[PDB]
């Protein structure tokens, strides 16, 4: 059962409106069909950078690393370029502000052993964690596109990846990243700098009253003045597509 990722290049209207360049894929959930502006690079595999946090979240959760999504997680003292960084954080609040250290800890507890037969049940993405347990990915060998994204997201969404029913809904309570009278988005942003090429993230979805629409975005991001055009470009798709007013 799967009809084909269908074509809709009006969206790179917007992408050239802001001079940049990317894909954006959407899924809806409840007639089963999927569209891009690029089935190419939708298809592209990249560095996951902090969307790995939705993956790594749910290992240290269902493992016993991470005990809820209260529990402090002290700031090693090192003060770091990120300003939020250098405070204590919990899940929700190290998803937020996307705090690598945080993550970088959660890997080293999780073990390498682990983490590969983790990310294999997952089926996330090529399932090479080859490099540092605690920076493989920003600078190791996973790969993850777009539409795998989705893929995994999708799982995550109905509580089918391997991992407690418990870990999947604390996770997807700190995916929460915008909620009114119309929808509500879960996802997660991200930004990969080391290995080239240079992009920005945005994976999660958006929920509706009777409907859910999974969105996976990256875009080539030379320089970090534009990534608030993630969540900018993103939208503009929604909008154009009815999905949100
Ligand atoms: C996750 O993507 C994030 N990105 C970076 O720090 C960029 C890199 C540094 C080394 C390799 S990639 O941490 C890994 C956080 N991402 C965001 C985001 O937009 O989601 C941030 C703005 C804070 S740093
Ligand atoms: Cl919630």
């Amino acid at each position: 059962y799967f009809q084909g990722w269908q074509e809709n290049k009006s969206w790179n209207a917007h992408f050239t409106e802001h001079k940049s360049q990317g894909v954006v894929v959407l899924w809806n959930e409840n007639k089963q069909q999927g569209f891009t502006n690029n089935l190419k690079r939708a298809n592209q595999a990249f560095l996951p950078a902090s969307t790995f946090k939705i993956p790594n979240s749910l290992i240290a959760l269902d493992l016993g690393v991470v005990k809820d999504e209260h529990q402090v997680f002290k700031w090693d003292g090192q003060t770091r370029d990120i300003a939020t960084w250098n405070r204590d954080h919990n899940l929700i609040t190290a998803m937020k502000y996307s705090v690598v250290p945080v993550y970088q800890e959660f890997a080293r507890q999780i073990g390498e052993a682990r983490m590969s037969k983790m990310l294999h049940a997952f089926d996330y993405g090529n399932e090479d964690i080859s490099g540092n347990v605690d920076s493989f990915w920003l600078d190791g060998g996973i790969r993850i596109s777009a539409t795998e994204q989705i893929s995994f997201l999708r799982k995550l969404y109905h509580n089918k990846l391997h991992v407690s029913e418990r870990s999947q809904r604390i996770v997807k309570q700190a995916m929460l990243t915008e909620a009114n009278g119309d929808y509500i988005i879960r996802a997660k942003t991200g930004y990969s700098t080391r290995i080239e090429p240079k992009i920005g993230w945005w994976v999660g979805w958006v929920e509706l009253d009777d409907n859910v629409w999974f969105f996976a975005m990256n875009m080539d991001m030379p320089t970090s003045d534009g990534l608030g055009l993630r969540q900018a470009i993103t939208k503009e798709v929604l909008k154009q597509e009815k999905i949100i007013p």
